[PDB]
């Protein structure tokens, strides 16, 4: 098994 | 198995 | 097997 | 097992 | 603008 | 604008 | 098990 | 601009 | 178990 | 501008 | 068990 | 500009 | 400029 | 236990 | 410029 | 200039 990449991406735009 | 990429992408737009 | 890409994409638009 | 990369990315834009 | 995800995925099988 | 996902996917099979 | 990299990344832009 | 994720993913399977 | 790298990265931009 | 994440991921599987 | 590296990185830009 | 994260990830599996 | 994080991650699994 | 490294890094840039 | 973090992480697993 | 942090991390697991 060649490993793992996990990404949680949650940009928030205000005003 | 050549590895793995997982992405959770949840942009939120407010006002 | 050449690995894997998994994406969950859930944009939310508010007000 | 080829290790693991985990990223939480939450940019915030204000005013 | 809720950001961007860009992915280049080029699996190679040899021999 | 709910962001953007862009993927370039080019698997190669040799020999 | 080849270890682990964990990143929490939260840039803040104000005014 | 809500930031950016860029990924280059090039798994190689040999012999 | 090949150890562990943990990073908290929170850059802040003012004025 | 909410920063940037760049990843180069190149697992190699041998014998 | 190969230990641990923990980093808290919080650069501040003013004026 | 909210900084930058760069990762080079190259797991190797042998025998 | 909000600084920089650079990581080179190369786990090696043998025998 | 292979020990521990902990780093708190907070550069502040003024004028 | 808010400084810099550079990490070279190379865990090795034997026998 | 906000300085620099450089880390070389090479844990070795045997028997």
């Amino acid at each position: 098994g060649g490993g793992s990449v996990q990404i949680v991406y949650k940009p928030v735009d205000l005003s």
